[PDB]
């Protein structure tokens, strides 16, 4: 009553498709392993953010919408660039670094003790450098003035923008926690769900905040544009609050042993 | 002829990705387990409906279409917010509560005896409170008048709207029954299919009814807007009829032992 | 070196998610089994085509595009209704009838000897009745004149339309053959790929032919509109040619034992 | 503690859904096996590029956007045609040829030693002939002048276009390497990720270069239009550079034994 697995096909069963941080135990603090993790975060964050920056540049060449109105097709395009861009980046780098590609996601995972603090700082630094490189590349590669930096819009105040950014980032981070960090038959598929979470968070936030949801995404274009709005802090504090909210929900479920009827 | 599973990778095989209601047997009536289920429905319904309400708010800032015409890009955006929003919510909460996020889905599952009536009532109450919280949050977070409450449009009568809502809800509930409640190799993937079902149901209904398809989705914005149209009942009776239709089809297939050639 | 499967989780492994026709051997010619198959095709085809007809009705209320031009957002909406509509229908009915939902797909599968001719005729008749019911329901449920019947457009001739319909249907049928009929680790996922194939085929065909790709989809609206264009035959012959082309490619690969390096 | 697999269901476990090149060992140099591989690349590339060419033809009938601006809905439609078109093609041909459908992808895989050079040349030649056939068919099937040939736009220079094409092709090729060539539990799903990578690469490139990303995609329409721009070379050199960049990253990760904490 077992189905035969041919020896040439055993790798597709034995080689689990799991985030790299699930297997960062003893031995992980070598220079080699720190470099692997940094290289995954650099490559992944660069390709995700470069892609999404060029896509936003293009989408923002659409004719202006009167009276401050929204442009649904434009918003869909930009959300695809970030949502599908992160999906591809995370699928590529999942077994390299785990594909965080976002200092707020790394923060949630350090709070959850999925990633130790020093490795987490290395990853976050890498993501921010990658975002600076992506912004510089996207600027160099496109004509016109930079149109992919974050700014308030749509009549949103700074306070509203802070809360939009926090709850959007929370959705993203809770997705990573429940699909990638939690170990089950759907862990392999987490990069898909993470990408859809980011897609959604962009449909919520682009019109009002530009959609930061990721300090590395917001910092790099500000550097490249040589321009920091005085409300730039919302793109740091909002995602940090969202990481903590997501962690807090996950932690409650872990204390409750959520997945088991009779612990 | 078996492929080796390394002990560190056994959790990805042994921990099934299955809806929580599949494992609610003896022991389930503890306060702990009722609270777990309520917390999954609250978190999931809040994040799904909050997201989708803000997305609809934004989409409804598009310039008006003349002569009552439709705006396909706008309709696509809103359908993404509800369809992908529910997808993310259900993937997050699948092993917490099963991710119903909708009193009509809970009703279908109580009729199918997947969920017992008292737990079902607790879940439905939770969903309605979550929808009120989401509406209040989305209103507080966005400028302008609320634009995410349901209303008839597109020249549709109340009777047409009732039938559109019933058949759209039936599609959703039959999806949950056949992909999540029925146990097979695709059960793990049900949250994806459920989200696409809801996406479709929004492309059918937004233009004509606003797309309720979920009494908790329709009630909360009416509370927040301090406004109930006299036809609000279609957003309760239509989804209830759809739950019964879906249940009736599933029940026929169960009586027939559909999946087996020679019972 | 094996991972434990808890007895309550064995159904998710032992109950394969496979099309019903894979298991239609001895015993299949009972009235019960013919009725099961017909009921799957009726329910699936009705929900798919009803959904997609209402979605097309709505999309076709968009303001007219000047000079015969195309409207990409409108075309995307309609393609979503048919592509995601068929995806949901096939996922629901996969283990009931196999989810053909299309006489041309049934024809390809009768040529491939996946489905015997008498059962195939029963299924095709059912699909055509379902399409008539869906058209009548969609008409009854929506205001205005029917806008979901097929017609030539975009400057396309009948001959061009015949070839567009044939090659689009071939893509669909080759997808079913290679993902659902062929037995492998991705068979379970065929409903997804089938839906994307149909999505693509609609982006190819709507503007020029209305996108028939399915005689049951084309016949029912003509009945409901009390209107058959003299070129209606392209919506029968084109899909029949496409079924044969797909079958011919698959048959060549089967003769070649494509999947095996050293037969 | 094992779940029963019924003998009729063993094929869905034993028949791995893996790219054909994973199993091209001894015996592969027969005429039969060369023909199988060529037939997969021909069928797959023809259906992908034919589909996407007709879709682009249609999308390019949209009313002109003033002042050189972008049209997000149009760009989304075209990206769907190539991204979902390649997805369907690769799912169909995965176990036939591996579904490269692109000389630059074949080049990356020859550099990675996944495909030997002579077979690789045969595949690339086939892809280019398929692209010529697809262009000729799409032209013959549609009214109007050909609108699916690549050209610079959006104010992009040749140098910018070369770099956009190189980095977009790199994303595609790194996706193939890390999801299809690398052997793990997600290899079966690589056709999905490959299609999303191509979707993204089109949202980056269409507006500025037309999106070549594939010498067979760029050559065939130039032949059919009897028109080669003097910058046509960017559609060869850009994808070749991208293949090398992707290979270089993958090779670094292979030298590092990326997937293992303690080699
Ligand atoms: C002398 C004591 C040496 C202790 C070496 C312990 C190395 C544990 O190392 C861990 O092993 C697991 C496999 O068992 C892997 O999954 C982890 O990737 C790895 O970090
Ligand atoms: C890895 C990223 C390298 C990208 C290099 C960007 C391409 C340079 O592009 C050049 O920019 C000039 C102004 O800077 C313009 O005047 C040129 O005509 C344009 O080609
Ligand atoms: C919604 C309540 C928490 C978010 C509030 C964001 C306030 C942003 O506003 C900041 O408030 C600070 C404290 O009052 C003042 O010190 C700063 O000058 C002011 O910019
Ligand atoms: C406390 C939140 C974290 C902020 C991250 C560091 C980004 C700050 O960065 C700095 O912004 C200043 C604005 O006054 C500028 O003058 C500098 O130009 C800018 O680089
Ligand atoms: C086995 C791990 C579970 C730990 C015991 C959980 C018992 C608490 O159970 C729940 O706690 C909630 C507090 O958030 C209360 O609101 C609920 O009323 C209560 O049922
Ligand atoms: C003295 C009698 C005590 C009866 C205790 C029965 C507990 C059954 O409990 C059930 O067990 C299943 C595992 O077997 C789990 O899947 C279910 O989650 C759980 O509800
Ligand atoms: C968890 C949800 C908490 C969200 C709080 C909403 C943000 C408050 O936002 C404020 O609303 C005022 C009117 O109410 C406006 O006048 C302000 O300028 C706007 O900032
Ligand atoms: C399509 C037939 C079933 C749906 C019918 C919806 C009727 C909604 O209309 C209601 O009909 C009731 C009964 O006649 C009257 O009592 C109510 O006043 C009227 O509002
Ligand atoms: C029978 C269908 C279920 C209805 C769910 C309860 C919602 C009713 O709710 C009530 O609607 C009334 C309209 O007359 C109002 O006057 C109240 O303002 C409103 O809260
Ligand atoms: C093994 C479980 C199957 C129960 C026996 C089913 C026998 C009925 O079989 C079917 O019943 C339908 C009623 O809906 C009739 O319309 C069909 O003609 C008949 O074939
Ligand atoms: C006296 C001879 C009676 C012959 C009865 C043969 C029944 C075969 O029946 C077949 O069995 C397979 C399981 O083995 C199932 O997968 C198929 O669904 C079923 O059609
Ligand atoms: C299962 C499908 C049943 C759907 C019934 C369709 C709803 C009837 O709808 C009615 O159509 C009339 C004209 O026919 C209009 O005049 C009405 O005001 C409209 O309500
Ligand atoms: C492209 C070649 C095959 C498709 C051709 C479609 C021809 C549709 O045209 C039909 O051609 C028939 C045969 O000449 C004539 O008998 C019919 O009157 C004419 O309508
Ligand atoms: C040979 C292709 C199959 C055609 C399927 C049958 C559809 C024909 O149907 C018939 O079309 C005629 C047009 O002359 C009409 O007069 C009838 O109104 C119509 O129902
Ligand atoms: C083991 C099953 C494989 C059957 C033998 C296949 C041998 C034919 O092989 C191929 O046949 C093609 C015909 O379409 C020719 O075009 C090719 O040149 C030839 O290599
Ligand atoms: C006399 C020596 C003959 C050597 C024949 C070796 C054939 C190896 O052939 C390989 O076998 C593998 C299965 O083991 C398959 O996966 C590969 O597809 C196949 O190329
Ligand atoms: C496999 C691809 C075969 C496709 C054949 C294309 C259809 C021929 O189509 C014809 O093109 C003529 C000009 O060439 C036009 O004048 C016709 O009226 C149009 O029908
Ligand atoms: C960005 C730097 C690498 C890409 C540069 C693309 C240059 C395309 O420009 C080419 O440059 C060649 C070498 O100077 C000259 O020989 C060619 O005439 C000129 O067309
Ligand atoms: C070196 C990059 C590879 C180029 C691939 C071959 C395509 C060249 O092709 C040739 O382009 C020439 C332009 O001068 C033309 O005159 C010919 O018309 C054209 O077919
Ligand atoms: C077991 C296979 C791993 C081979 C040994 C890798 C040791 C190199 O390790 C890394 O090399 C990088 C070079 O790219 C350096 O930048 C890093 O500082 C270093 O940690
Ligand atoms: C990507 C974001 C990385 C988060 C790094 C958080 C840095 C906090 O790390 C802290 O860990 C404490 C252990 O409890 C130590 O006591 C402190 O010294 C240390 O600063
Ligand atoms: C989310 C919607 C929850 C549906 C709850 C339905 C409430 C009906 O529950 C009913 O169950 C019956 C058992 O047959 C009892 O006899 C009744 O007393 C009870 O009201
Ligand atoms: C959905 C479309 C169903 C296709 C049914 C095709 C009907 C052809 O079936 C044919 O089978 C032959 C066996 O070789 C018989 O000899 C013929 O009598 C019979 O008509
Ligand atoms: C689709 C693109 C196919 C790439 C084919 C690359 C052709 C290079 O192949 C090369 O292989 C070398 C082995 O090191 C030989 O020494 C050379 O003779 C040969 O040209
Ligand atoms: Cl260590
Ligand atoms: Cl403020
Ligand atoms: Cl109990
Ligand atoms: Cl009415
Ligand atoms: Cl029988
Ligand atoms: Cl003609
Ligand atoms: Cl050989
Ligand atoms: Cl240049
Ligand atoms: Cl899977």
């Amino acid at each position: 009553g077992q189905a035969e697995i041919k020896p040439e096909d055993a790798p597709y069963i034995t080689n689990a498709y799991k985030p790299a941080y699930a297997r960062w135990g003893f031995g992980s603090d070598s220079v080699r392993n720190h470099f692997i993790a940094m290289s995954g975060e650099f490559v992944g964050t660069f390709l995700f953010l470069w892609s999404a920056f060029v896509i936003a540049q293009i989408a923002n060449q659409a004719p202006e919408t009167p009276d401050g109105g929204s442009n649904p097709a434009q918003l869909i395009m930009i959300s695809f660039g970030f949502g599908f861009g992160v999906m591809v980046g995370v699928f590529i780098t999942y077994r390299v670094s785990g594909g965080n590609l976002n200092p707020a996601v790394t923060l949630a995972l350090v709070l959850a003790r999925a990633i130790p603090p020093f490795r987490g700082i290395l990853m976050a630094f890498t993501q921010i450098v990658a975002g600076m490189a992506a912004a510089g590349a996207a600027s160099a590669m496109t004509p016109g003035e930079i149109a992919f930096a974050n700014a308030l819009g749509g009549g949103a105040s700074r306070t509203r923008g802070l809360f939009l950014e926090a709850f959007g980032t929370a959705i993203l981070c809770l997705t990573v926690l429940m699909l990638a960090v939690e170990k089950h038959r759907a862990t392999w598929f987490a990069p898909f769900v993470i990408g859809i979470a980011l897609l959604i968070a962009h449909l919520i936030c682009i019109y009002y905040t530009g959609a930061g949801l990721n300090p590395a995404r917001s910092f790099g274009p500000a550097v490249a544009a040589r321009s920091f709005p005085n409300y730039h802090w919302i793109y740091w504090l909002g995602p940090i609050l969202g990481a903590f909210l997501a962690y807090s929900i996950w932690q409650m479920w872990k204390w409750l042993n959520y997945q088991t009827t009779n612990p």
